[PDB]
Parts: C-alpha cells; structure tokens; sequence
C-alpha cells in the first residue's frame, strides 16, 4: 500500500490544509510520500514538498499543471485541498482521467456541495431541512420572499469572503454587486439567531455511520477561539435526528470517504447548513476528534478512509 | 483565435464522437486543431489523430492522460466527448485546472445532468415536470410508490444497457440486480404509454435562446413486395407537428430547466408529451453535430446557420 497525500492549494484555507497534511504524515499506517500545490498553482514534489510542510506555507511552487508526477507509485490518492481547485469536483475529475483512486467523494458529490445552490435544491427536495434561502444571478431582479436581516453570498465560493450580512433591502443591491464578482450566481439566507451551530462526522461509501453529534461556540474576542464541545449537550433524541439527517444527506447527494456534516440549531428547529467534502485532519480539528469521541483512534480512521477509497 | 477539438473518448459513443468532430471541423469558422482521446484512453495529436478521423474508429493512442499537448495556443477548447469522461464533469475539471475556457456545461451541471436522480430532484424541486420516479442502491430495499410498467436503469444519463421494462413486481429485482451491474445507484422510472418524443436545441449561457421543437418517431424495418429490405428509420419532424401551445410550453420549459441547472453554451433537452402532460426526459450538455444530428438541423430550422451556430458556441465560451 503506497499513498500519495497532496496538500496546499491557491484558496485561502493553503496552511490549514498543510496543518492537516502533517497530522495525517504522522499519524498515517501506511507508507505515503507527499505532493504540495502552492499559492501560485505551481506543485511542488519530494523533498521540495517536505520543506514546504517544514514551513507551513508555499507561495510559490516549482511544476506547472499538471505536475510530472509518477501516479503509478500509488495505489491511492489522498486530496487534501479546500475550495477552489479542492473540493469542487475539478482535481477529482483530474485524478479520474489519470485512473487513480482516491479518498473523498467524487466529481458529482463534490462539485454539489461546493454549491449552496443546487446542495439545498436536492436536499430540500429530500426532505431534509435547509435554511428558507434564494439564488440571485447577475442582471436578474432580486426576488427575496423573506425580510432581513439575511446573508449573500456568491453561491459556489465556499469561503466566508464576498458574504454580507444585509439589514434592509435598500442594501441588498450593494451586497449583490459584491458577491457577483466572485460567482455570477448568488443566495440569500434568512439568518437565524440566536442559533447553535452543531457539527457531526459521517464515514463510508453513500451508506456511512455517524460520529457523535459536537458543538462550536465561540469564545469573546480579545477573533475569539472557537470552542468544540464534544458530546454536544443536547437531548438523546435531537442526537439522533442530526445524525440520522447527517446520513440522509450524505447517502443522497452520494458521498463517499468522509464528510463534516454541519447544522444549525434555532428554537428547537434543525437546519442542515453545510456538508464539508474534505474536512480539517489536524488532531486538533473537530473531525478526527469526533470520531475519536466514537471510539476509532485516528490512525484507525485514516485506515479506513484509504481502504474505503478502494471500494 | 484558434479551437481545440477534442473528440473520441472510451465511451460507446465513441465513433459518433468522431463523426461529430468530422462535423465541426467542417464549416467551423476559426482556425481548428484536433485531438482525439482513443477507445484505449491514450490520446492521438496533430498528423495521427486527423488519421484516426479519416478511419471512423481510433482504437489505440501514442499518449497515456495527460496528453502533451501545446494547450497556450488554444483560446478555447470544444470537447465534443459524449458519455463517461465526456460529459460527466471530469474533462471540464481538468480544463479549468488548465485555466482553459471550454464550450458547452461545467463541471456541476454536467455531472448534474448526468445523474438521472439528482437531475430530476432539482428539477422537481424548482417545478419543472419530470416523470415519477425513485431511486435505488445496491442493498437498499426496493420502494416504488408508482404501479408497473416501469423502466429500471443505471442511473448514469445518456447509459443505454442496462436498462429493462418490468412488467410484474417480481421482476423488480431481477431488473435492479442487472442495472447495479453497470451503477451501484439506479432509478425506477413510470412508464407512459403511448408517447411522443419531442427534443429542443438550447444555445447560451445560463438565459438561452431556444430553437424550433422537433419530435422522433420510429419505423420499423421491414420486407417491401418490389424493393426487398427496408431498414428501420429515425425519422425527425422540424418542425414538431404540435399545437402553438403546446410547443411554446416545451420551449420554455426547456429554457427554464437550462437556466435552473445552470447550463453554458448548448444542450438538446428531450421531453416526453402523454395526454397532453409534458414531461422533461433529459438534457444532454453535448449534443451531436453530425449533419444529420438533431441539434443542428434543429437551429438551422431557427434561422441559425451551422457556421454561426459553431461560432456563437465557441465565442459564448469566452462569456
């Protein structure tokens, strides 16, 4: 068994990612070289990678896309990236073409959940409970059949940059104008509040099991540090209703590795917010930690992550 | 200006893929390269792959993926792949890791249309009328809401084996366990009976325009008393022979569709009319350009010459 970790990627989220990629180096029981794609787009490989995880960061690499790499070596991918060029289907399409089996969900599953859009269609459609939202494009009247206060967001940019938070509608054409220069497709969500923010992990192929059920709370600022409360204090059968929704998402939108699924928790309502393709790994991140929780030792979990990866 | 053709593929549809890029090749309008990925999966360039075009089938390539192809001399590529590592989304990821602006879908609606049952769940969901159906995996319990006949089928788009009509509620399982041979996801889909085919050019991005209807209809093939043989046609009606009603709904409904899946630079969306009920069968991001392809004939029908229509779809990709 030979695993080729590749970590870094232009988003913003490029040192957590190599954070991450340590984590698994040091943890992972098989043998697993790795590769680094950095800030510029450029990979970097072998001992130049090395340095780069040494470092935390790598602005700028050495090979251009796509990168003279020997896939042959390997009998499992394991992508490490975030965003853009990460978890949008695009580097899974890639390693597709070249034959290589990998962790994580594929092209489809990937690219759906990057977006808040198409995700929240299908799984409203499923049944499952999303925040009441609408999709703006650039140059059509926005049509918000709910009062603020809400968010816009361009739709397939999952990060936190382009969003705003809009009070009165006399200011949703600006938030438009902002996020329609990240994604010519936008969504406005009705902002809950106050609201808890409930995170569950989910491993296996479309029919995965469920970690126990975490929370995050942030602490005051003094960029307060978010806190991870594991088990989450909630009622043994709202437990059991983020899971049980974790895994019916995750089976529909048809996940195949690992996923983050996160909720949010307002007035006894649950509200599937987010599915994470390609979670954090750092032993410190809410993801191994869960399941950990659930009694699989992290290196046990990336066992199975790669094993799963061949089925 | 200069294209990137990129035809062939591993699918089955591969010879007609070439036939396609035999098409465009043809009356496209801007200087035009080729490169044509063979049924082995290595690709063919320059000189070896306008060969492979000459001889209807490319059964083996020189390059294994990735191909070393000059691609800083492309403007934009037009992948005319039909099928798997066509139009599922993988090519269209590889082009944007390439910063390459491409025809046709991207990476989401193309893997989206490909997905018999999440295709129709969006579809649903925004109000857009699709035939009854559910979805199966592998392990999972068969649970059909709907009474027989209906189609079990890969749930992979455009797949054409696999799929079986059942009669009985005991022949369920028999169907599914040959429809998981090929996807571990499969959709049992009601069957209507009788049914006309109608299908509609889309050109754009996101807000098309939308070209005449057209419908299909079936001959069987048959013994003449003086001309022997006659083999069974595809007979294709432009304009469909339907009330202005009717067709105007299908037009717009096809436009709606492409814009709720977010569809870029083309597809022939194909409908399914039962008593009066209009029911959206599929939407394929890349549709076939051989003279005698629906698609085409359909916008020349609309006042769209094929020239004009290559070069909008090649300038669409640029935004």
């Amino acid at each position: 068994m030979r695993v080729l970790l590749i970590a870094g990627g232009v988003s913003p989220e490029h040192e957590v990612s190599l954070l991450s990629a340590e984590g698994v180096l040091r943890h992972i029981p098989f043998p697993t070289d790795l590769a680094v794609i950095a800030q510029d787009g450029r990979w970097l490989l072998g001992e130049k990678a090395l340095t780069a995880l040494e470092a935390k960061a790598a602005p700028e690499g050495e090979h251009p896309f796509p990168p003279p790499l020997s896939w042959e070596r390997y009998d499992v991918v394991f992508p490490l990236l975030h965003g853009r060029f990460g978890e949008d289907g695009t580097v899974q399409g890639f390693l597709e073409l070249l034959g290589k089996p990998y962790v994580g969900a594929g092209v489809a599953a990937s690219a759906l959940c990057m977006d808040k859009d198409l995700s929240k269609r299908v799984l409203a459609q499923a049944g499952v409970p999303v925040v009441p939202w609408v999709a703006v494009r650039k140059g059509e009247p926005p049509v918000v059949p709910f009062d603020p206060p809400f968010f816009v967001k361009p739709a397939n940019t999952g990060s936190s940059v382009g969003i705003s938070r809009v009070e009165r509608f006399q200011d949703l054409e600006a938030a438009l104008a902002l996020a329609f220069r990240y994604d010519e497709k936008a969504v406005v969500e009705k902002a809950l509040s106050p609201v808890r923010e409930l995170e569950v992990g989910v491993l296996g192929n479309v029919f995965g099991e469920a970690s126990p059920v975490g929370e995050v709370r942030y602490e005051a600022p003094f960029p307060g540090r978010a806190e991870l409360l594991i088990p989450a204090p909630l009622d043994p059968g709202t437990q059991e209703t983020v899971q049980e929704l974790a895994l019916k998402a995750y089976k529909v939108l048809g996940v195949r590795g690992m996923a983050r699924v996160d909720f949010f928790l307002a007035e006894g309502e649950l509200y599937l917010n987010e599915l994470n393709t390609i979670p954090g790994f750092t032993p410190t991140s809410m993801y191994p930690r869960l399941f950990e929780a659930g009694g699989v030792a992290y290196p046990e979990l990336l066992r199975r992550l790669v094993e799963l990866a061949l089925t």
